[PDB]
């Protein structure tokens, strides 16, 4: 769950991601109109001065804001989730939590990487780098861009041609990654850094295209594994499943992404890539991003 003021700032950020029929940013009046609610109610929700948020209001807001199935789930929980009297306790500190995920992906002989609350890539083992054949210059120049290490920059960016790698599977893979991005980021949409991140991602024509279409999907894949099956332009026929595990920290969530091989040729490819040089993890986006 969330405090009323934080939830209010979330509604404001979600509203401001929209443009009406005349291309204007949605005002409180427009959100009021689309939800058939009084402007004062939208005003009180956004200021966090409304103690109780009933189901009709929340459903009207989720419907008007055209949230994805994954976003609806996160949005409703941010509004109705019971906050405990005692603050959450964690076995490991944020630093020990990331180090624990790094120590684990270092020991895997399959591609594995870590993302945070903005879906920025925090760390990756060298098997991931070798598998995706990421130019080392693109890693070197990622600190110079606000969206430089974002998973959406890899999938939808112009510098690395991910569409070429997955080929005919592009629509499916881009749809799934858009669903993941939108459901994971839902809780941090009012963050100044997220607003900046979204504006940079919106400069990519293909990101915008999949973003505006995302709510039309009737099937949710954001909380599920994706089974990749395609002819890779250089590795040939591959078959593998990507899994995402989440861990909570006092500085926001951490996600671990792993790719399990599902064919002898994919098994052999991952085994060859784990052999090359040795087991190592490359540090990418700094974490926590704003450590305080
Ligand atoms: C350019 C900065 C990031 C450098 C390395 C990132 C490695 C992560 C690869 C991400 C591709 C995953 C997308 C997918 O499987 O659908
Ligand atoms: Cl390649």
């Amino acid at each position: 769950g969330m405090e009323r003021a934080a939830f209010g700032k979330l509604v404001q950020a979600l509203r401001r991601e929209h443009r009406d029929e005349k291309g204007r940013v949605w005002t409180q009046e427009v959100l009021a109109e689309r939800t058939q609610l009084p402007k004062r109610t939208i005003e009180r929700i956004e200021n966090g001065s409304l103690a109780h948020l009933d189901a009709d209001i929340l459903l009207r807001l989720a419907d008007a804001l055209e949230l994805t199935i994954g976003e609806r789930r996160e949005f409703f929980f941010a509004a109705t989730g019971i906050i405990e009297q005692k603050s959450a306790t964690y076995k490991r500190s944020p630093e020990e939590s990331l180090q624990y995920l790094i120590d684990m992906i270092r020991n895997m002989n399959v591609p594995a990487f870590v993302t945070d609350q903005y879906v920025n890539i925090i760390a990756a083992n060298m098997i991931t780098i070798r598998f995706f054949n990421i130019p080392m210059e693109l890693i070197e120049t990622a600190p110079l861009l606000p969206h430089g290490y974002n998973l959406m920059r890899v999938v939808f960016g112009t510098e690395y041609d991910f569409r070429r790698v997955v080929g005919t599977m592009w629509d499916e893979v881009a749809r799934h990654n858009m669903q993941l991005f939108r459901a994971i980021s839902l809780r941090v949409r009012a963050d100044g850094y997220f607003v900046e991140l979204l504006d940079n991602l919106m400069q990519y024509r293909e990101f915008k295209r999949f973003w505006e279409r995302a709510h039309l999907e009737t099937e949710d894949t954001s909380a599920e594994n994706f089974w990749y099956q395609y002819t890779h332009p250089v590795y040939g026929l591959l078959s593998y499943v990507s899994s995402r595990s989440q861990i909570p920290t006092s500085m926001g969530l951490l996600s671990m992404h792993t790719y399990i091989p599902l064919s002898p040729a994919t098994t052999d490819l991952f085994a060859k890539l784990s052999t090359v040089a040795n087991q190592d993890v490359i540090r990418l986006a700094p974490w926590p991003r704003s450590n305080g």
